[PDB]
């Protein structure tokens, strides 16, 4: 699987069914349509920059592995009872400014998106049991809206000239990535998946309301990112946003 003509979205229900599946993400937030709820507290996240390990280029895309063996970067609250344990954040980009998010909020396109994923370690004891469990997944959204150079990005954009091919990986250390988060937590939640294969739908999405910017030339850092391995010909990574997907009757909910 990847996101060319042949192997991307459009195809990937062949090996992986679920794509059709009742909760898929990402999805278009129609705001008229999602329901303001009360019992919903604030996103409290506490995350220990020590628990930072590796960035790593997976051909598709790059991530930021944190340690995830206790509970010292977490994520609380929200529509949760359960603690969540921070394990990776990564970014979704397009092959121009004009699109490049994964969620689209009442049909606007924002130029990428921030993804921060975590996993339910008061139900499970490992990501990999997790991943598969409706209640084991939590992810943030933060849609990057094309403007400003973001300085919070800086520590992330200088590694990846140490990853620039597909499979590279190097220590990435002392980084808290609330840093990136942006200063109003207000939010969206709806349940859905994860948005590349294996697609299980197993994510409560957290969407911030309020977008965090990057520049043009941010966004071609990314863009210069390789999928190719080392001495081979160079295929930069243009894009790797899933389109949004039917909603299936569920609903939205807004924080504020
Ligand atoms: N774009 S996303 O849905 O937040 C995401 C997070 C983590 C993973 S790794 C899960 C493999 O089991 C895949 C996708
Ligand atoms: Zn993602």
């Amino acid at each position: 699987w990847g996101y060319d003509d042949k192997n991307g979205p459009e195809q990937w229900s062949k090996l992986y069914p679920i794509a059709n599946g009742n909760n898929q993400s990402p999805v278009d937030i129609k705001t008229s349509e999602t329901k303001h709820d009360t019992s919903l507290k604030p996103i409290s996240v506490s995350y220990n920059p020590a628990t930072a390990k590796e960035i790593i280029n997976v051909g598709h895309s790059f991530h930021v592995n944190f340690e995830d063996n206790d509970n010292r970067s977490v994520l609380k609250g929200g529509p949760f009872s359960d603690s969540y344990r921070l394990f990776q954040f990564h970014f979704h980009w397009g092959s121009t400014n004009e699109h490049g998010s994964e969620h689209t909020v009442d049909g606007v396109k924002y130029s990428a998106e921030l993804h921060v994923a975590h996993w339910n370690s008061a139900k499970y004891s490992s990501l990999a049991e997790a991943a598969s469990k409706a209640d084991g997944l939590a992810v943030i959204g933060v849609l990057m809206k094309v403007g400003e150079a973001n300085p919070k990005l800086q520590k992330v954009l200088d590694a990846l000239q140490a990853i620039k091919t597909k499979g590279k990986r190097a220590p990435f250390t002392n980084f808290d990535p609330s840093t990136l988060l942006p200063s109003s937590l207000d939010f969206w939640t709806y349940p859905g998946s994860l948005t590349h294969p294996p697609l299980y739908e197993s994510v409560t999405w957290i969407i911030c309301k309020e977008s965090i910017s990057v520049s043009s030339e941010q966004l071609a850092q990314f863009r210069s990112l390789l999928s190719n391995v080392e001495g081979d010909n160079a295929v930069p990574m243009q894009h790797n946003n899933r389109p949004t997907q039917p909603l299936k009757g569920r609903t939205v909910r807004a924080s504020f």
